[PDB]
């Protein structure tokens, strides 16, 4: 008879030996954040469809509005009629509404504060001195459990954790100036360093963004996004579940530095900045790097947003996981074959870059970033194609043969031997899905050994 | 299958809520926890403070003491600091207990100072008529949006301007977030035909296009808030509040999207209690809370009033009323004697009820008299009736994402069919 999933056994089952599992060499050096696609001056600008030059999303703009007019969902996808054209762009841009353009990447700035004194959360609290008065717990098992059983209360669908590795800490950060007001903001960028110093507390000077050095760990957390949504990249609907979860991203680190504060320690949120969320999850045990270029976790493949928490409180790290990915991405390529723009590559992981975006120095798929940038005007969204035909993505991977858990071949086959009715078909709380809930149930024997 | 159940208990169309020829809106600070009459309360020391920082001396003396509640003592004080750190963060979204001010902080009531509007201005759906009129169709569209928000229920209704606050509590627009709790003042709601809702040095203006109502229910994690009235209660009834907040912020800005106006709530504005009766969420219950299905009374609510076209859903009855009738259980387990053993009646026991509509009523300044001395929140009433079904096993045993149950998340699985 068939055995039930069983998520915590496949984990335990692939679990490695401590140790990072990313190989590095010596031109590896820190990376500063300017050079993402996103912000980079040589990839900033694309054209939109009547060929003017423009920042990225605005042109991207120009056409969400254009589908809109033409009754479509996505290029060349006509929806049933305009009014479903228009509901899928306001659910995606309802789902941004607790992030800040587009990633929360500012450290320090508006929801992303790296001290909680001046929130108001803290104030309301502030006679109780939670956050004035020394841990009472510094036992790290403990600490591990409760700050896992928290994350979980904060949204996290997974957690980990592992040492702090400074390498994917980027070396400069995007900010702007602490007197610049938001509707200037994407005016007055700036780059500021990120430099780790002798000092009690996080603290940002004039000229640096300084964390401790007793800044040990990092806490990663995987927010799922929701399979029929995802599947409908490159179209409006993928781009909503990835919006929405942006906003679970920031509610999770806001919910839990406070906790870390409350319990005595310090705590820095990031969402999309401060470091590379990949990296961090491959240490942290979440899952492994792909050809693709995003974590695959056993429970969600890649179709899982990351964001992390860095502190000084005492944990225990997690260990990596090993379940195969890295050789069946070896033979697998279908989303090197159905990337609309040819981004991501078909050859071997190298440790050079392909360009200014990549950073040279650890063992990786090296794909062209400014090419996926450049598709997301042209279809009007965040793309996902790659996200979305991932054979990790489908509910459907794992099976038991009776000794141990092993992934089905036949969901990599190729060949395999719409928007209306994911309007009309089947949803539940934060998008999840009840058939799979189950496979992020925790326990104490799960979150510390 | 809970749509199954849902269906079968149906009512016929109109509000259940019975109604006298006396009934009034009700002044918002006349609640327990405004009221001049029951906002001081004594602390441990006897000193006389309001009635949140009284309680706050007793979570500091039960952390100081080992203690994760009244007479509960913790594994060590570890625990019991670990309980309260996670009660506290759990309301990192909300305002002073509630969100009760309208129109302030996160209770904004229309999208256009927000950083997400400002960002999307270029694409214009906050100004751009709406393509969609067809309540049908919005009534699908907008309770997928707020299933996508965090809701485990929704349910719409016409809006009864009986439960709306006649005065809302609030504080002047230019106090900052400092002083707020020193400056607090009453306004009034009103109707009026204008455009949108609007706020005015002397009032709260909702437009009279403003139809509906949509509720959303919140639900609360079983194992935390079978601890009350100790501190893991507390913790998994302030993080539901953080995502009341975020469901009213998400779902506006949908609503303004689709080119209709939508004005958040969460505790204020009016009461959520008879807004979820009325929505077919659930029924009222001896204890005072609306009695689901799916969760029992063990479920937060909020709401969003807007002049979207919308389908009202029936309201239900599965037999509360007169399971209520004869179980009692949470009045004789209130610590406090707060609940009432008699029959329903039309008169308040006191200012804190709204007379002139059938209820049990309940002595709600006795409920908040059990706070301070418990230094939480309680919850004994929700924890021990039969439709809800230590803290050291609670940390170390079953959780999942926000606190919700995979042995039961199916139950809240939804398809058009259950939407339209
Ligand atoms: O990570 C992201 C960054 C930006 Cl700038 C956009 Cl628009 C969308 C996504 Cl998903
Ligand atoms: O509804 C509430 C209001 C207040 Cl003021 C507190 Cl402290 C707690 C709860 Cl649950
Ligand atoms: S589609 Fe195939 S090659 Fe690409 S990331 Fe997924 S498994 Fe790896
Ligand atoms: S998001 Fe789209 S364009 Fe970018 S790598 Fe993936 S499939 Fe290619
Ligand atoms: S919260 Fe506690 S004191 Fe208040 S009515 Fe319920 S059982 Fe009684
Ligand atoms: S405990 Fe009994 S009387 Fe009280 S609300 Fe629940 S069912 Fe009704």
């Amino acid at each position: 008879a068939e055995k039930e999933k069983n998520a915590a056994e496949i984990r335990q089952q692939f679990a490695m030996t401590a140790g990072s599992p990313i190989i590095v060499n010596d031109k590896l050096e820190r990376y500063a954040e300017v050079r993402t696609a996103f912000t980079h001056p040589t990839s900033f600008f694309k054209p939109n469809y009547k060929g003017e030059v423009k920042p990225w999303f605005l042109s991207a703009y120009d056409e969400k509005v254009r589908q809109i007019e033409n009754g479509e969902n996505g290029p060349k996808m006509k929806a049933k009629n305009v009014g479903e054209a228009r509901a899928g762009r306001a659910l995606e841009a309802a789902g941004w509404t607790l992030d800040i353009n587009y990633g929360n990447i500012y450290p320090n700035r508006f929801f992303m504060l790296w001290s909680g004194e001046t929130m108001t959360n803290t104030q309301l609290w502030a006679p109780v001195g939670l956050d004035r008065r020394p841990p009472d717990t510094t036992d790290p098992v403990e600490l591990t459990n409760y700050v896992k059983f928290a994350a979980r209360m904060a949204g996290a669908d997974l957690v980990g954790v592992a040492r702090l590795n400074r390498n994917w800490v980027y070396s400069e950060a995007v900010t702007i100036p602490a007197d610049v007001p938001y509707e200037q903001s994407l005016h007055k960028e700036i780059e500021k360093p990120i430099v780790f110093k002798d000092v009690p507390l996080p603290i940002e000077t004039d000229d640096e963004l300084i964390i401790p050095n007793t800044c040990e760990n990092v806490i990663v957390a995987g927010i799922a996004m929701n399979r029929e949504m995802m599947q409908t990249a490159p179209n409006s609907m993928a781009c909503a579940t990835t919006a929405f979860c942006y906003s679970r991203m920031c509610m999770f680190d806001m919910w839990l530095c406070q906790f870390i504060r409350y319990m005595g320690y310090y705590a820095i949120p990031s969402c999309n900045g401060v470091g590379q969320s990949v990296a961090f999850a491959v240490e942290a045990g979440l899952g492994q790097a792909s050809r693709m270029g995003a974590c695959i976790t056993p429970e969600f493949g890649p179709n899982v947003r990351l964001t992390k928490v860095f502190t000084n409180m005492p944990l225990v790290p997690d260990k990596p996981i090993d379940f195969g990915v890295t050789e069946f991405c070896e033979t697998c390529k279908k989303c090197a074959r159905e990337c609309p723009s040819k981004a991501i590559t078909e050859g071997p992981r190298t440790f050079e870059g392909r360009s200014i975006h990549n950073q040279s120095g650890k063992l990786q798929w090296q794909n062209d970033y400014n090419k996926c940038l450049g598709y997301w005007p042209e279809s009007g969204g965040y793309c996902g194609v790659c996200v979305a035909v991932c054979p990790f993505t489908k509910g459907n991977i794992w099976i038991h043969d009776g000794v141990e858990w092993l992934i089905d071949n036949t969901r990599f086959l190729d060949p395999l031997m719409n928007i209306t009715e994911v309007w009309d078909g089947k949803i539940n709380t934060y998008g999840l899905d009840a058939d799979h809930f189950r496979d992020t149930v925790s326990f104490r024997k799960d979150r510390v050994k």
